[PDB]
RNA sequence: GGCCCGGGGCGGUUCGAUUCCGCCCUGGGCCACC
C-alpha cells in the first residue's frame, strides 16, 4: 500500500471495461449515421470525445452547430426537433439553456444546440465554449487521460465531483485543465495540499498567483472562472482528502463511500444523548429541475437558520434532502426551550427625551436601570424552536425560494420526535450530527 | 431559478433604522442545466 501501488489498483476502478467502451463506439457511429441522414452540422465533444469518461459514466454530448444569427427560440425548436427523431427515447428538462437527454443503442446521450462563434469572446448561449474546449483540450490531454479519470473517481467517490447546483464541486472540464497543468493525478493531489481560498491557478500562463478567492482561469476565456461553483467548503474538504491521501494511501479513497444503514432506534438515543432540540420543515416537492430547486432549499434552510440563530435558540447546523415527494429542511438546536421574558435595551438615563419614550410603553414588569442605561422586560410569543419555525414559515414563506417558498405558502408542517426518524432523512442527520461508526 | 453590485418606492418592529425583519418596481453582472 504505496501510492503508487494504490494508483496500478485504482485504474481497474475507473478505467472503462473494453466492453463498455464497444458499447459507446458502436453508439456513437449511429448516431453519426442518423445526424447525416438529417445532415445537420454537429461535433463529438466532451469525456466522450477526449476519451476521459469516468468508468461506469458513459455518456456521449452530440453538439449541434448553429449560425451565430438564429434566434435562441429558433435553437430551442430546430435543435429538439433533431434530437428526438435521433434519438431511440428522449427526456426533456432543462433549467435555461434547452436540450434533449435520451438513449441511442443503450448509451446515454445529450443532444445540445450550440451557436458556432469565432473566438469564445462573447458567447451567445450558455454552452458556446464547450466546442472551444474541446479543440484546446484534444491536442493536450492526449496521453494523460488515465490520470483525469483518477482524479474523477477520486472526486467522485467523495460526493465532490459534479458542478451543478446539488454538488457544487469540481467540473469533469475542470478536472482536465488540472491535468493538463499539474500533469498527473498525483501530481495534482500533491500541490493540491497546498492550495488556499485564493489560490489562482492560470492554466495558459501556466502559473499559480495569489487572488481574491478560488479562481481557475479558463484557456479559452481569461474572464472565466472555470471552479466558479466550487463551494468553499469543498475546496477544503478536497485539500483536506488530499492532505489524508499522501499520509494514509488507501484505495478506499477510491470507492465509493460506505452505504450506511443506521438504525433508525440507534438514531433517536444519540439525539437523547446530544439533548438538543432537532426537526424539520416538511413540504411538497416543486415541479422543477434539479438546478432550480437546490439553491432555493439552501436559500429556504439559510433564511430559517438565521431566523433561529437571530432569535437565540442556539441553532447548530442545518441540512437539506429532497425526496421524490417531498422536501425536508432539517435542524438542531441547543435550547430546546427559552423563557417568555427577555431584557430589551434601552437608553442611557443621560438623555430623557428617549428615557421617557421607552418608559411610556405599557410593559408588563416595569423597566429598571443597569450600568447607565434603561432596560426593559418583554415577552416572546413562543418559547421554542417549533413554535418559531412555525410561525415564520407561515409568515415569511415568500423569502425562503420562488417555488419553495411557494409551496410552503400552501403547505408545511413540522416533525419532531419518533414520527421524524420515520421519514427519509435519517442519513442526512446522521451525516448532520457527526455520528461515526 | 440562485448569488453578487447599484436606483427608486414602501410596510413592520425599535427610545432610536439607510443601518433589524420584510414587500413592490427596476438597471447591470455571474452561476447551475452542456
Amino acid at each position: 500500500m504505496k501510492v503508487e501501488e494504490i494508483l496500478e489498483k485504482a485504474l481497474e476502478l475507473v478505467i472503462p471495461d473494453e466492453e463498455e467502451v464497444r458499447k459507446g463506439r458502436e453508439a456513437e457511429e449511429e448516431l453519426r449515421r442518423r445526424l447525416d441522414e438529417l445532415g445537420v452540422e454537429y461535433v463529438f465533444v466532451g469525456s466522450y470525445a477526449r476519451n476521459t469518461w469516468l468508468k461506469g459514466s458513459l455518456e456521449i454530448d452530440v453538439f449541434l452547430l448553429f449560425p451565430e444569427e438564429f434566434s435562441k427560440e429558433e435553437l430551442r425548436e430546430r435543435g429538439l426537433e433533431i434530437g428526438k427523431a435521433v434519438l431511440d427515447s428522449y427526456e426533456i428538462r432543462y433549467a435555461e439553456h434547452p436540450y434533449v437527454h435520451g438513449v441511442v443503442k443503450g448509451v446515454e446521450v445529450d443532444v445540445v444546440p450550440c451557436y458556432k462563434l469565432k473566438e469564445p469572446k462573447n458567447i451567445k448561449s450558455a454552452v458556446d465554449r464547450t466546442p472551444f474546449h474541446h479543440k484546446w483540450l484534444e491536442g493536450r490531454i492526449k496521453g494523460k487521460e488515465n490520470e483525469v479519470r483518477l482524479l474523477k473517481g477520486f472526486l467522485k467517490a467523495n460526493g465532490i465531483y459534479g458542478a451543478e447546483y446539488k454538488v457544487r464541486g469540481f467540473s469533469g472540464y475542470l478536472c482536465e485543465l488540472l491535468i493538463v497543468f499539474y500533469g498527473s493525478f498525483l501530481e495534482t493531489v500533491k500541490n493540491a495540499r497546498r492550495w488556499t481560498r485564493r489560490t489562482v491557478i492560470d492554466v495558459a500562463k501556466g502559473e499559480v498567483r495569489k487572488g481574491e478567492e478560488f479562481f481557475v482561469v479558463d484557456p479559452v476565456d481569461e474572464k472565466r472562472n472555470v471552479a466558479a461553483n466550487l463551494s468553499l467548503d469543498n475546496l477544503a474538504r478536497f485539500v483536506h482528502l488530499c492532505r489524508e491521501f499522501m499520509e494514509a494511501p488507501s484505495l478506499g479513497f477510491f470507492k465509493p463511500k460506505h452505504p450506511l444503514e443506521i438504525e433508525p432506534e440507534r438514531l433517536r438515543k444519540i439525539v437523547e444523548e446530544r439533548g438538543t432540540a432537532v426537526f424539520a420543515v416538511k413540504f411538497r416537492k416543486p415541479d422543477i429541475v434539479d438546478d432550480n430547486l437546490y439553491p432555493q432549499l439552501e436559500r429556504a434552510s439559510r433564511k430559517i437558520f438565521e431566523f433561529l440563530e437571530r432569535e437565540n435558540f442556539m441553532p447548530l447546523r442545518s441540512a437539506f434532502k429532497a425526496s421524490e415527494e417531498f422536501c425536508y429542511l432539517l435542524f438542531e438546536c441547543q435550547i430546546k426551550e427559552i423563557s417568555r421574558v427577555f431584557r430589551r435595551m434601552g437608553p442611557q438615563f443621560e438623555d430623557e427625551r428617549n428615557v421617557k419614550k421607552f418608559l411610556s410603553r405599557n410593559r408588563a414588569f416595569r423597566p429598571f436601570i443597569e450600568n447607565g442605561r434603561w432596560w426593559a422586560f418583554e415577552m416572546r410569543k413562543f418559547t421554542t424552536p417549533e413554535e418559531g419555525v412555525r410561525s415564520y414559515a407561515s409568515t415569511h414563506w415568500h423569502t425562503l425560494g420562488k417555488n419553495v417558498g411557494e409551496s410552503i405558502r400552501e403547505y408545511f408542517e413540522i416533525i419532531s420526535g419518533e414520527k421524524l426518524f420515520k421519514e427519509p432523512v435519517t442519513a442526512e442527520l446522521c451525516e448532520m450530527m457527526g455520528v461515526k461508526d
